[PDB]
């Protein structure tokens, strides 16, 4: 184990992703036994008995109860059992928090402190949507979700204009409310890229949006992250700019690496600090001075100067992304078999909150179907051959989050999320009719830290 | 047979804006008619370019012109085609000679933002019905500088509550960073507005139609999308944030306003309100001197609980001004518009057009995607079945986006945007498509600078 492994954390973790991945999973074995009982006289106790031991939730009795007719309609229980585990999933995720990580903890508020103390006042993220990465922040780079804005979008390709506008709201309540710090503090706001690429096949495995070619995900990701910059300092008077990061990760080992920017974003695309090389450099040595080489690593990789606090960032991100090294070392042999798409799920909307595990989520950003059909239309053709392939239905969690101090806007996410249903429907009426496509609909309140709420489904009774 | 309020001279220039610009639009049909009558002469593609150019001042495409005499005279094209090029002219010369006179930087504007920061406002918001009876709302019946106002059409003046919200956060931020308009701890408001209309004439089938043409549920959905962003920005910030509102109504008839003068706090009665109509009554035998004052005392009794000293101010400014639309109307239409329905040249999607002021000009239909705005792009397309398809004339359509000049790659997503809305529309009415009865026009606009609008693209190639 690397001297700056955090070997507990790593087993909680690992604790973590286990026990969500065990409950989606069961469910097909569950189902199959059900399959083999449903021409017994107590097929309904029986299937009810066995599913509350095994999943830890009754099914619905209309389907069991109605199984000697058609048959038994396992795609639509298949469906219902995963929405039902991603409800249950979901809740615990805010009763819980199994990360540590939650606004107010202890975690939290210490990464907080230690953004400003770096001279930024928030630090907002965009990884690719690639269900390989949803990890990334708390696996990845071990800090606090909610310490943390995360903006994923397909090949990270974030919306600009919309950035400004966070950017500016940002501005505002540090003017109003100095939270987090008052206006006049020398501080930044920090956008950072997340591209990703595949070490082990570069060819097939890197960032789809990107036809997997490393350096048109890399370069795409920085201009964004130019043009952002960009238009703050164009938009506004006075000082007016912003910080920037480019960073990359290797899906097949967890592995960063940092284009690491002069003060001024600097960035090079050809040059990077890979994080398996810190970890190399850093091996033999104990806790203290791997700390002192880290640093040193990361100064000497700049693209010029650096700026100090962006130093000391960067490599706290290297010293917490040596843990996740060891971790797929010490739980997948250095290379995840799941080294393509495994998700158990699509997600439509706005970023899921509560999902940070790899390979669980396939993640399309879209306001409108009109819209992102395109990226919604790569996840269905995936869930093709994941589940349409072997008999079961593709399942489709439609998210969006509204503020909770708007008056009515709760009804308008709702009829929002109906919107999107209706549009999935229209889209894929083959396998809507054919019982191979379901949605669930949920809304967030996002001006308070609780659950998600369901709201309506395509299975219906 | 003039109020002593009334402004002539401004009413005199009004009128010849609106006079030229529906000439133009008009002399279409009648050039095309000479044209169809002349299809069969031996130098009609010459004939047919300058008459184009005398009546119309541009030319036509060749290619309709130069296949004539197999495939017959494809009026369908030439009429988008004059419809759109009409919209192109009156579009840039409305940014190239500023005919309102209320231009950014203009004295116009320039006065009237300090008289609004007086009254203690630092911006004016307004959300009029997207209806084409109100397009001119802001510069004729209401006679405000169109520069110093944000003017935010939507059907049945439902506006969107989470991003007027985000609007009030952008103004205070430059309020904090530029000062601009006034520094951020000076003791101004910001004011939404929300205009509804109605018919005297006919109030059953000429009101809104977004609201059944109800006029108490045009009135009270406007108030409560008012009381909601009130409400909105109220419990989203600290330190009492608050806002102010304003509920009033325009008669399409007359462009008469009537305002339900509302309280302090935004205490506003739907049953009743003040009639410009009885303002106008009110002060016709008096001085202007003694017209203004007697104006605010009549704002002032009508609100509904005592108000605020400085929405009062404005509500009379606003009932001065619709004083000269009032004998506007009367003196160069009778008292009452002739054109009391729809009967708009082309359908506006989109974003709200910066440079639309005039009645009966422009169906709009907001949406920044089809699959949004569907419901109301259906209204206006239903609407010009009977005005232009009825009579073999295709419904015309000018797709419109914002995109803010100083940020990179936004106008070309602006183009992006436009090109995805013409996709969309084309799906949704295929028969109207192919048959050659739907076109469309793309325009973007850079909101960062005062320039005209930019063409990118069309349903009509060749
Ligand atoms: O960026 C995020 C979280 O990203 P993700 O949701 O993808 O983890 C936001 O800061 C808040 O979570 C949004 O609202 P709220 O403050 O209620 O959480
Ligand atoms: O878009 C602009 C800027 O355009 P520009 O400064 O180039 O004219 C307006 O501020 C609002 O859209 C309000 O509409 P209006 O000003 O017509 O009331
Ligand atoms: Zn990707
Ligand atoms: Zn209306």
């Amino acid at each position: 184990m690397h001297p700056l492994t955090d070997a507990s954390a790593n087993d909680a973790l690992h604790a973590y992703d286990t026990a969500v991945k065990l409950a989606f999973d069961r469910i097909v074995p569950v189902l199959k036994r059900l399959s083999a009982l449903q021409h017994e006289d107590d097929f309904v106790g029986r299937a009810q008995a066995i599913a509350l031991e095994e999943l830890g939730f009754p099914l619905p009795e209309p389907i069991l109860d109605t199984a000697w007719v058609s048959q038994l309609d396992m795609r639509t229980l298949y469906a219902w059992c995963v929405f039902e585990t991603y409800e249950q999933t979901s809740e615990a995720f805010f009763r819980d928090d199994p990360l540590q990580g939650q606004p107010g903890s202890p975690s939290a508020e210490a990464f907080d402190r230690f953004l400003l103390d770096c001279g930024f006042h928030l630090l907002d993220i965009t990884p690719c949507a690639d269900g390989r990465l949803a990890h990334a922040i708390g696996f990845g780079l071990r800090l606090p979700f909610s310490s943390v804005r995360r903006r994923p979008h397909a090949g990270a390709l974030f919306d600009v204009e919309n950035t400004v506008n966070r950017w500016v709201k940002t501005e505002h309540r540090r003017y109003r409310e100095a939270q987090p710090n008052p206006a006049h503090a020398d501080t930044r706001y920090l956008k950072v890229a997340l591209y990703h690429f595949s070490s082990l096949d570069p060819q097939h495995e890197g960032c789809a949006a990107h036809g997997s070619d490393d350096a048109l995900a890399a370069s795409c990701g920085l201009s964004r992250l130019k043009d952002f910059q960009q238009a703050v300092e164009n938009s506004f008077c006075c000082g007016a700019s912003v910080d920037l990061l480019l960073m990359g990760i290797d899906t097949d080992t967890d592995a960063i690496r940092v284009h690491v920017p002069g003060m001024d974003g600097s960035t090079r695309l050809d040059r990077w600090l890979d994080a398996r090389d810190v970890y190399d450099a850093t091996l033999g040595l104990p806790p203290d001075q791997a700390r002192q080489r880290v640093s040193a690593l990361v100064q000497e990789a700049a693209a010029s100067v650096p700026d100090p606090g962006m130093v000391t960032l960067v490599a706290r991100l290297f010293e917490h992304n040596i843990s996740q090294i060891d971790y797929v070392r010490q739980f997948h042999g250095g290379a995840y078999d799941d080294a393509g798409h495994a998700e158990r799920f699509i997600g439509v909307g706005i970023g899921f909150k509560e999902i940070h595990l790899r390979n669980l989520t396939y993640f399309a950003y879209m306001d409108t179907v009109e819209e992102g059909a395109a990226d919604l239309d790569v996840g269905v053709k995936i869930f093709k051959g994941l589940n349409v392939s072997r008999g079961l239905p593709v399942p489709v969690v439609v998210r969006f989050d509204y503020h909770g101090q708007v008056p009515g806007a709760r009804d308008r996410a709702v009829r929002h999320c109906q919107r999107v249903q209706t549009a999935i429907e229209s889209r894929y009426p083959e396998l809507f009719q054919q019982g191979l496509l379901h949605a669930l609909l949920t809304v967030r309140d996002q001006d308070r830290h609780t659950p998600a709420e369901a709201v309506g489904s395509t299975i219906v009774f």
